[PDB]
């Protein structure tokens, strides 16, 4: 067990003694379903009970903590859904805990809510950014692996043998390409069964290949967990590269990052 | 057990004594994954062993039978993938068994291969069409339910409670619409784990709704198996309407077909 992982368990268990968890899964593609699956595995393994966020329900501004699911939606100039959800609901809760996330911009949101945010960063670029906004390391800003590294992998495996050479899993926007991230895409991941079975699908697909080529973070993560030979390609805002440098480098020697 | 269902079991078991099964799952959307899941359930429940079709492998023109998975791909003027697969591979096998399917046109294919085809029709329009091509009922043309009615439903259920009113699952081509059929879409369904877990996803989604509105056949079928209130809408070539009249009318009184 890594030092950041043990710290993460004890920390969330410490919050659970004091406040009850109101959990909102991050919406998005099937990669975001992998984060939710692993988050549900994390809650069950640490005996952490939660109530799912219900719009219109009244929560306690003193004893309820919003657990905002991990992901990379908080990117100014790209997505505004996660930013709008937090800003419209920050007043309802005592604290807002952002599960391990990639954050870019939205400096006004984090400076003006520093007293309510507890930010978990899944790579060094987000960690240095948040701490540069005067967040205090080990008090209201932390760094640790993306949730998907917590995936209880053995209950998702099909154990079907490898018989195909290369899988191409590239973003459809810009050969035999299978963008398996874009299968289920939306605000689905508050259903733990749908999240886990969607994650089984992605894993079932990858299990049968020896080599995986992708620019999709959680395809790369899943294939790395599977011990596959992984060729990971970059995207904008250093999103892929930063997670690779923090979590995949050296820890998974069969996964390499192709810069050019 | 329905009379057509019992006939179907004994018939395929009879073929299995004489020849070995080479199975090709129908490619397509997640509806076609439901057909494959149910076909795998059907094989396991009847102790029917098979070998998956492998392109480039040599099969016996005397003792191997191609089992072509059910579906609605054989529609002239719409799709040609299933037609090309059968025509290019019909010479390799002793017989070609078409699992319960909707067929439109391609009269040249069925007239010129009448001595090798055993056609299972999943509604009355296909059955009357094939038999009009001089196929002999109960010898080389049969009628029975779509494979999805064979789905071993209880191993797919999440048992999550109902808490949402209406689900809209309409074809994206032409409100809160979720075209869950277009999640996994391709030649995936020869993997039984991927087929079953994709089917779990669709079922997980539908379980939480009380009413389902759709023009997607296997969404309507799945929701009917779930005992939901189902509003089923038509499409072209009488594809939805014909399956409804044969399999869903009266047998599932909470599913109704909206003509206009």
């Amino acid at each position: 067990m890594t030092n950041m992982k043990l710290k993460f368990d004890l920390l969330l268990k410490s919050y659970h003694l004091s406040h009850r968890f109101v959990y909102k899964a991050n919406p998005g593609n099937a990669g975001d379903g992998v984060i939710a699956s692993a988050t549900y595995d994390f809650f069950e393994r640490n005996a952490l009970t939660y109530i799912p966020y219900r719009d219109g329900e009244r929560y306690s501004s003193e004893t309820d903590i919003l657990i905002f699911g991990g992901g990379g939606n908080l990117i100014e100039g790209l997505y505004s859904e996660g930013h709008d959800f937090i800003q419209n609901n920050i007043g309802k809760f005592h604290k807002v805990i952002i599960m391990p996330s990639t954050i870019r911009g939205y400096s006004d949101l984090f400076i003006n809510n520093i007293d309510k945010f507890v930010v978990f960063c899944r790579e060094n670029i987000t960690f240095d950014y948040i701490k540069s906004l005067n967040y205090e390391p080990n008090k209201n800003v932390f760094i640790t692996d993306d949730m998907a590294f917590y995936l209880d992998l053995n209950k998702y495996l099909s154990l079907k043998p490898v018989y195909k050479k290369q899988a191409n899993c590239f973003r459809t926007d810009s050969e035999n390409n299978h963008d398996i991230s874009l299968t289920w895409n939306g605000d689905y991941w508050d259903n733990e069964f749908l999240a886990r079975n969607s994650t089984r699908c992605m894993i079932n697909f990858l299990e049968e290949y020896k080599v995986v080529n992708t620019d999709r973070l959680h395809v790369a993560i899943l294939a790395s967990l599977l011990g596959k030979e992984v060729n990971f390609y970059p995207n904008s805002y250093y999103k892929n590269e930063a997670v690779y440098n923090y979590s995949l480098f050296n820890r998974y020697p069969k996964t390499c990052f192709i810069t050019a």
